[PDB]
């Protein structure tokens, strides 16, 4: 219940607590409280606590209070816990099932039977999936014996929105997208208004009446061509031409989308206006985001492209919307929903097709079925085995064969216990080399995947030599699931890491 | 600890199956004769063992053998092992790492401290992964003293393909797909001699190579007139709305069809079937989409083979390089027969278990067997984690739906959160009504490649009775993606089970 490996005594402990707006300079005179679980609550991620310190009443878009450094002079015990449940706390430490779990930890009797001599209990538990950070759980009538400093009031630095506090998140990554919102802000203000400014003033061109979605979209496609030939979007006309998800027939569903949703009411207030953009579709087709990667990462293009949004939608609210608020609480708006995204890829992920992550490619849905799957352990002699779902969205679609890695003389596949079940039914396999390095497997019988239909792709390794296996020996990090050709064929791909035992 | 208790018995008459390739039938029977696995192999599903009946030269295509029954005299100890690693089984069992598991297991030594007085041990390991059927190792010395009766000569049957083993197959479901194969390639050959009699649209092809989205356009035009036609006027009807099933799919199967058919693949069934199995498209032929075989009987299914037969003769002048009545419809039928068993077996839906929901974009599960459980008889609380991603660009989750119930069952709204690639946020519930609870994220949270989430709901209980079926209305989460006014809808199933 108790993991060792997880709780240690230090001296000086310290940890962050996001703040409220209004309780920056209150609560660095003292932690005061205002059933298991009552405490106060910190991590050791100081970027994690700015994630608590944004106004109740406008979360989506109100303002970000700050974040303060709490210390306990002398010593303190971090006991890490395995579990959350109280319940299951308290039996199988062994203590009351009556009283209240953080009331108990704060008692000078758990302090000696956990404390290793130090003053004071304070819980640790994994933050969150995903997370390698951990929260803190200290009992309140203790937590009178922290010192509280201020590490960071984003109030304070005056900038607008919440650009404070996501400049200060972006430190943690020093790929990391960086960006000065600041300049984002004038250059999209200065481009907007010189865009506003001949063969846009298209304009006189438009129904300016409610009409149809698809009169709507004709007009926002054209108008589009028209403004991306304007020298203050040259740069995104450039960077836009090529991938589908970024062309005028999306920036124009995006604006035709925006222009419906959003009525007097919502429009009038930023909080709102969030709230309605945030559960639209698409806005990768403005943020440039498609394929893994924020292809728009820097300055200047993002302004564009927010320009070039702000100029459509306010075409659009005539063509289908009630109601301005194109260039004021909309760009306010999109620029919260560019940092939230940012942010995402900005914090350490894994990728699909690694770890327990799906790989989803032209309708399949493929994943190492647990975390030790996706590792291929080395340093001895004998075997393992690694498991592949696989499952399709709708339609019954095959699964051809699949690569797998061989190493001479050290890693090969065993070619008996490798095989794929289709919803329990056990197919055999036929492995053929295609070279020292690849290894093809074919079924011995059709395999077609879709709703309803799944396989279990196993696959089971044999080493030969106790020797580790080295870098230079792999040549891929990826067993290649092959299904339906097209002469291509669609490649599904599980990314494996090499370990030694443990 | 490697043994599993719960699955190990001894028993008088120990019988299984097993799978026996064509010619070997009969000789079989007369006695089973022949590292670590070295071994005779079996199972106590007789459907599984039909499954390893097939010609080894020609396993797509080839002829069924048969299925015999193999029983021990006297009583046997059945091991079952929780792991299929011999080098592991042999350390926990303290034996000789020097010499083979199974042959081990065949000593009077083994057979002393693990047979608890049977004359013989059959080890015991699950079948495959998605079956509950269980595979049998016998050690081939111990193996001499089975008797082996028939259970079934799928030869005998006298059936054209592998209708004999199949339909055999169909009697594990007693939904249930159990066609007559005879039936329907009698209508088959009988539709497409029949359609050969305005069909001879025949004229107007261009009777030589051309452009794919020429022979496309005109294969839809084909299509077209060929439905007119009384003897596929049930297809014309039930092919009539969902798109899956629409003509130009039809067109584009027969030209991929006729792109991958060369002369020597035409004139061998096996061959025909492994080129034809990799192709994309065949839910359209077969009327299988959204998770239901929707020509399931014998006069449809007859209708879509004649009439993809028709199109895949058209479209052999227009791209190609006979066959597509004879070999073509051959090896369609087995694929048929193939996807119609995979619907046939016990599986999971999407979103039951660790079966993903895949759905406008996204791919949301339930991360282990047991977040899927809502667990019932007791005062307290639980998790449960649901992992959320989509396939490219950045889509929203506006948030879950959550069943309560007044009293008894309530969402944890403290322990409630959305975390994405890390970053934990909280979520504001409120109910719907006394049965549903409505959790938006506090801050706007998005998924997409590279970008997952996950879910975590905390329940707690008031009462420590028991839900009761009455008491619950869905029987599923719903998270909620983008709006287009609805949302996209994202199921994650749950079952009520007592704890235990």
């Amino acid at each position: 219940v108790v993991d060792s490996s997880k709780s240690f005594v230090m001296e000086n402990f310290s940890s962050y607590h996001g703040t409220k707006p209004g309780y920056v300079d209150s609560i660095q005179k003292g932690i005061q409280k205002p059933d298991d679980w009552e405490g106060f609550y910190s991590t050791d991620n100081k970027y994690d606590a700015a994630g608590y310190s944004v106004d109740n009443e406008n979360p989506l878009s109100g303002k970000a209070g700050g974040v303060v450094k709490v210390t306990y002079p002398g010593l303190t015990k971090v006991l890490a816990l395995k579990v959350d449940n109280a319940e299951t706390i308290k039996k199988e430490l062994g203590l009351s099932l009556t009283e209240p779990l953080m009331e108990q930890v704060g008692t000078e009797e758990f302090i000696k039977r956990f404390g290793d001599g130090a003053s004071r209990v304070v819980l640790s538990l994994p933050f969150a999936e995903g997370s390698s950070s951990v929260k803190y759980i200290n009992n309140w009538e203790q937590a009178k014996a922290l010192s509280v400093e201020l590490e960071i009031n984003f109030e304070t630095r005056g900038k607008r929105g919440q650009d404070a506090m996501y400049e200060y998140m972006a430190q943690a990554c020093a790929s990391c997208i960086n960006l000065d919102w600041d300049v984002i802000r004038d250059k999209t203000k200065t481009k907007i208004e010189s865009l506003k400014e001949g063969p846009i003033k298209k304009m006189s061109e438009s129904p300016n009446k409610t009409v149809s979605e698809e009169k709507a979209k004709q007009y926002l496609e054209e108008f589009h061509q028209t403004a991306l030939e304007h020298p203050e979007l040259s740069e995104l006309k450039t960077v836009t031409g090529t991938n589908p998800v970024f062309a005028g027939a999306n920036y124009a569903a995006w604006a035709v989308n925006v222009a419906q949703v959003i009525d007097s009411e919502t429009a009038d207030n930023l909080e709102k206006t969030t709230a309605a953009l945030s559960i639209l579709p698409g806005i990768g087709s403005v943020m440039g985001i498609a394929d893994g990667a924020v292809h728009h990462n820097t300055e200047e293009i993002v302004a564009q492209s927010i320009a070039l949004s702000s100029l459509m939608v306010a075409q659009a609210i005539p063509l289908v919307g009630e109601l301005g608020f194109a260039a004021y609480n909309f760009v306010e708006s999109i620029i919260n929903l560019f940092q939230v995204v940012h942010n995402s890829y900005n914090r350490p992920a894994y990728s699909p097709g690694h770890k327990t992550q799906p790989f989803l490619h032209d309708g399949y849905a493929v994943s190492w079925n647990t975390v030790e799957d996706s590792i291929i352990r080395t340093g001895f002699q004998g075997e393992s085995g690694h498991d592949i779902k696989i499952t399709a969205e709708n339609t019954p679609l095959p699964i051809a064969g699949v690569l797998l890695p061989t190493i001479p003389g050290k890693l090969d596949v065993n070619k008996s216990k490798t095989h794929i079940s289709v919803n329990g039914r056990k197919i055999r396999m036929r492995c053929r080399a295609i070279d020292g390095d690849v290894t093809f497997c074919r079924p011995k019988s059709p395999v077609y995947v879709g709703n309803g239909v799944h396989a279990n792709l196993h696959v089971a390794f044999h080493r030969s030599s106790s020797e580790k296996i080295h870098s230079n020996e792999i040549s891929s990090d990826s067993i290649g699931v092959l299904g339906y050709q097209k002469k291509v064929n669609s490649k599904l791909s599980l990314f494996f890491e090499i370990k030694s035992m443990a």
